[PDB]
């Protein structure tokens, strides 16, 4: 394989984000001129917070995937302080970003999107892996605005909980995560893209996991009528009756549905993406 890659390989720029046990930099390596996404984490917070399972996890599931709407994990390395991973710079960003922008999607952006975010599903869980904290801010854009999922250390490979807002409601009953905990957050993203607001919300926490497990929400006047359908086939309390799920038959029937009637599956990273507004 190419020589391992050090710190002194890279004139590191900006900071693209910073979480509670890493960093995001932008980095240009000097042999190629390429950017990366350095993803930069402390050893010795990494040990003390007990964390290591979760970045041992982000770099093996990464390492797993091969697929246009993940991001690539390219190299790692470490120096004696911290690890580094390199990744796709996805660069337009959130996809929450473009939520907050736009506003609502029209239904052909939601159509597109939605179909992107399915195909990637069904890779992912074709290699028995669920995302368990899907949402817009994991969902990030390349420079052809296609999608490119990411944040795969909190991932289970067939304890945790995920963004409020996303939360399946199993999680907060059963304190267990499926395949389709994924579907349900798919569902939430839906209604968010189409109505603007994801479909659960409250002024904390608590009250939002109590409008969780009552199914507490309702669909805004003109919801494009084949995506409310869908959504009320993905936002079911039983997590065996979700379209996609493997007790109904997975990926098969939820490609089917007549929301995406006009969707061709086969090559979508090849076809260009609608505008937004
Ligand atoms: C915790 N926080 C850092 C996660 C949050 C949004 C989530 N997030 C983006 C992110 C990662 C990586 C690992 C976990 C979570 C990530 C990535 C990138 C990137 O280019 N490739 C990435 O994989 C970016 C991170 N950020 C970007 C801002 C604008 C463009 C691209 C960004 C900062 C926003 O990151």
């Amino acid at each position: 394989q190419p020589r391992k890659k050090r710190p002194e390989d890279f004139k590191f720029g900006k900071i693209l984000g910073e979480g509670s046990f890493s960093t995001v930099v932008l980095a240009r390596e000097l042999a190629t001129s390429r950017e990366y996404a350095i993803k930069i984490l402390e050893k010795r917070h990494i040990i003390k917070e007990n964390k290591v399972p979760y970045v041992t996890r982000e770099r093996d599931v990464m390492s797993r995937l091969d697929h246009p709407f993940f991001v690539k994990l390219y190299f790692t390395f470490q120096d004696d302080e911290k690890l580094y991973f390199g990744l796709s710079y996805a660069k337009n960003g959130e996809l929450l970003k473009y939520i907050r922008k736009i506003g609502s999607f029209d239904e052909t952006c939601t159509r597109f999107y939605t179909a992107e975010i399915v195909s990637a599903l069904e890779y992912l869980h074709g290699k028995g892996i669920i995302h368990r904290d899907l949402k817009p801010e994991n969902i990030l854009l390349n420079e052809d605005m296609h999608i490119q999922i990411t944040d795969f250390g909190t991932a289970k490979v067939l304890s945790f909980v995920g963004t409020a807002q996303y939360v399946s409601p199993e999680l907060l009953t059963e304190k267990s995560a499926c395949k389709s905990s994924d579907l349900w957050a798919l569902g939430c993203i839906i209604y968010q893209l189409v109505a603007g607001l994801p479909p659960f919300r409250a002024g904390n926490e608590y009250l939002i996991f109590q409008k969780i497990i009552k199914l507490e929400y309702d669909f805004p006047e003109k919801f494009f009528p084949k995506a409310r359908d869908l959504v009320e086939k993905l936002l079911v309390l039983d997590a065996t009756k979700r379209l996609g799920c493997e007790e109904m038959e997975g990926y098969g029937p939820l490609k089917a549905h007549p929301f995406f009637e006009s969707v061709t599956w086969e090559n979508l990273h090849q076809q260009t993406p609608p505008k937004l507004t």
